[PDB]
């Protein structure tokens, strides 16, 4: 639902996760679960994580932040275009994962952060109007799919 503008801001800002993806999915998932508690219930590895000391250590959960953006990135490329790209993660959240959509509202709002605090000067008010709506889109198919595959949207 984006313009090609609004796409090209986007990739434009994501080059820079893709100079560091790890350093941004580690970032992503420490904000998320520092802001959110609750999140940090639905990985079994990563229970035994009590302070962001133990985050930042954790090499599991960089490597997780790390497959997350990398998963992310191969979506946000195909600038909305991304059915297939879409699909295995929404059976997978759906499913297995038992992520609800509400989460998802939640670890978009800390990528825009970590883009906000690691590259405030690139992301200007352009760059995160049109980062916000393609989270959005991203968000509004994860929903529509979880929604034909029976579950709550
Ligand atoms: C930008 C949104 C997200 C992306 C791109 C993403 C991506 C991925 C990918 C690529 C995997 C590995 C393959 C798979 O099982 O599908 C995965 C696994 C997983 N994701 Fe997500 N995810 C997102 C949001 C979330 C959220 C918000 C949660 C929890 C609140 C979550 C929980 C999990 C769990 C628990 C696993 C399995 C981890 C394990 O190996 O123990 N994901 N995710």
């Amino acid at each position: 639902g984006l313009s090609d503008g609004e796409w090209q801001l986007v990739l434009n800002v994501w080059g820079k996760v893709e100079a560091d993806v790890a350093g941004h999915g580690q970032e992503v998932l420490i904000r998320l679960f520092k802001g959110h508690p609750e999140t940090l219930e639905k990985f079994d590895k990563f229970k035994h994580l009590k302070s962001e000391d133990e985050m930042k250590a954790s090499e599991d959960l960089k490597k997780h932040g790390n497959t997350n953006l990398t998963a992310l990135g191969g979506i946000l490329k195909k600038k909305g275009h991304h059915e297939a790209e879409l699909t295995p993660l929404a059976q997978s959240h759906a499913t297995k994962h038992k992520i609800p959509v509400k989460y998802l509202e939640f670890i978009s709002e800390a990528i825009i952060q970590v883009l906000q605090s690691k590259h405030p000067g690139d992301f200007g008010a352009d760059a995160q109007g049109a980062m916000s709506k393609a989270l959005e889109l991203f968000r509004n198919d994860m929903a529509a799919k979880y929604k034909e595959l029976g579950f709550q949207g």
